[PDB]
This record gives structure tokens, C-alpha cells and sequence, in this order.
């Protein structure tokens, strides 16, 4: 039995909610708040742990980058902190390779980082490894094959549809082929041999358009198109299909639940969250307790 974890997200301010979506049965469960509100988070799960990673808490009283790093065990319902990152990231993007966690890109303040570091979860350890070729925050990220690519966002003057690779083994980033769209605050993830791409933001308006990259042909498809225009959603992937979870559409904060069926290339609403929110961190293990 796996659930979809949301953590994290917006609306009038960052919100501490983690709550599970179960696609078997359409519940929604409630648990343990995140200790500190965030958004702008990404979410992760490494040997049955959540983890959540980055982010910012927009509060009444004050903004604050987060560079933390917390665990999450379904087991105990209940939030560890780990070993902080070398710098806060909002609006981070993150991916999983061989158990260790990659933090990519993000801001602090007016700083839009290039930087990405890996975290080792049986040392506690973050280690900076070497940049992106481009600073991005609201960077979309994903893994495929053990490789890990950084999509999207927005460098600090232009929102960008340049998307790149990175080789652990060489250490190494290069740039892919660009997408068809201009893209920040996507929600990018893996499905078959394909990077996904769907919604975000071009500059001018929150898009609902969607494309994947084939990693054997570097070449950009647009497929069936999300029926609700949406940035800052999050994503991920489900027993062979996609789920994207709320955004902002320009004028609502999304509680909009939406499934992409790949062999129809068809998207069907599947669920409501609980409410209406953007910025949130997605992952998928093990149900609770
Ligand atoms: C920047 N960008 C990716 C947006 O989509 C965006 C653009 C203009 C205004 C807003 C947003 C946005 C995104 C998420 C939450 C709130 C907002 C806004 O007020």
C-alpha cells in the first residue's frame, strides 16, 4: 500500500500540512505537521523515509530561506531533522540516485543559485558537488537512469527552457536539448525512458501544456495538455502514471488533482486536496503506522 505525501505549500503563507492521498481508495489522511512551515520545498523518499528538502517559510512575521533537511518515517508518524544544506534553496529542485539526495539550484534571497550538493543518509553528510552550467531556481528535477537533470526555472533576468544533464561519475554537467517552452515552477518528473515536463510558468502566463524528452532521441514531444493551467504544482509518479497536485493557476491556488494516463494521453481529475495550495513537495512510499 503506497501514498502520494504532500508536505508543505502556500496560500496566504507557507503552511506546515503533510498529508497522504491513498489512489486505491481516494482518502485523504492528515498527519504530523511539518515542524517548521515551508514552501517552495521539494520532497523526496530514500529507504522508506520522506524527506523534505529546502523551501521557504513566507510567514506574517518574516521570510526565511530554508537549507533544512527533514525525515519523515511513516512508522512513527513523527519528523526528525537531518543535517542541514550549505545554503537555504527556495524553490529547489531535487532527485534521488543510488540512496544519496541531490539538491539542486533554488534562491536565498536575491541569490539564484547554480550550486548542488548531495546528501549521503548513512553519514548525515551534504557534500557540494559540481554546478550547473546555469542558475536556476523553480527548477524542475528528475532522474533517469542514474542520471540526474535539472529543467526549467528562472536564472535571475530570464525564465529559461533550457534544460541540462548531470554525470555523476565525471562530475560533470552538459547541456540537453532545450524544451519547446519557456518554463519556471514546472512540475518535471520520469515516466518509461521519458523526462516530463507540465505547466509552470513562461513569463507571461501559468501554462497547461506538457512535454516529455526522450533520452534516446534528445528530442521535446508535447503531449495531451493538463486541463487546468498551472505553476508552482507539484508532481509525481504512480503505479505507471503521473499525478500533479494544486499550483497556481493566476487567479486560485489549485486544489486540483489531476492523473496523466500515457497510454491514452489523456489527464482525468482524480481527487481534491484537503484545500487549495501551491509550492507543495510530493513523493510516494509506504502508508503510516
Ligand atoms: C513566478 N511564477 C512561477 C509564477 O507562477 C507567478 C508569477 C506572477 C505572480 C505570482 C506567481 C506565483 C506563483 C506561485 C504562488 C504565487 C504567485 C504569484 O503571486
Amino acid at each position: 500500500g503506497r501514498l502520494i505525501y504532500t508536505a508543505g505549500g502556500y496560500f496566504r503563507q507557507s503552511l506546515s500540512y503533510l498529508e497522504a492521498y491513498n489512489p486505491s481508495n481516494g482518502s485523504w489522511l492528515r498527519l504530523a505537521d511539518l515542524q517548521v512551515p515551508r514552501s517552495g520545498l521539494a520532497g523526496c523518499v530514500v529507504g522508506g523515509l520522506l524527506y523534505a528538502v529546502g523551501g521557504r517559510n513566507n510567514s506574517p512575521d518574516g521570510n526565511t530561506d530554508s537549507s533544512a533537511l527533514d525525515c519523515y518515517n511513516p512508522m512513527t508518524n513523527q519528523w526528525s531533522p537531518c543535517a542541514s544544506m550549505s545554503v537555504p534553496r527556495n524553490r529547489i529542485g531535487v532527485g534521488v540516485i543510488d540512496g544519496h539526495i541531490y539538491a539542486v539550484g533554488g534562491s536565498h534571497g536575491c541569490i539564484h543559485h547554480s550550486s548542488v550538493e548531495r546528501y549521503e543518509p548513512e553519514r548525515d553528510e551534504w557534500h557540494l558537488v559540481a554546478p550547473m552550467l546555469t542558475r536556476r531556481i523553480g527548477v524542475g528535477v528528475a532522474v533517469l537512469n542514474r542520471l540526474l537533470y535539472a529543467v526549467g526555472g528562472f536564472d535571475g533576468t530570464n525564465r529559461l527552457n533550457s534544460a541540462e544533464c548531470y554525470y555523476p561519475e565525471r562530475n560533470e554537467w552538459r547541456m540537453i536539448t532545450p524544451m519547446n517552452t519557456i518554463r519556471s515552477g514546472a512540475g518535471v518528473c520520469v515516466l518509461h525512458n521519458c523526462i516530463y515536463a507540465a505547466g509552470g510558468y513562461d513569463g507571461q502566463d501559468q501554462l497547461n501544456s506538457v512535454e516529455r524528452y526522450d533520452v534516446e532521441t534528445e528530442t521535446w514531444t508535447f503531449v495531451a495538455p493538463m486541463r487546468h493551467h498551472r505553476s508552482a504544482l507539484g508532481i509525481t509518479v504512480h503505479q505507471g502514471k503521473i499525478y500533479v497536485l494544486g499550483g497556481y493557476d493566476g487567479h486560485t491556488f489549485l486544489d486540483s488533482v489531476e492523473c496523466y494516463d500515457p497510454d491514452s494521453d489523456t489527464w482525468s481529475e482524480v481527487t481534491r486536496m484537503t484545500s487549495g495550495r501551491s509550492g507543495v513537495g510530493v513523493a510516494v512510499t509506504m502508508e503510516p503506522c
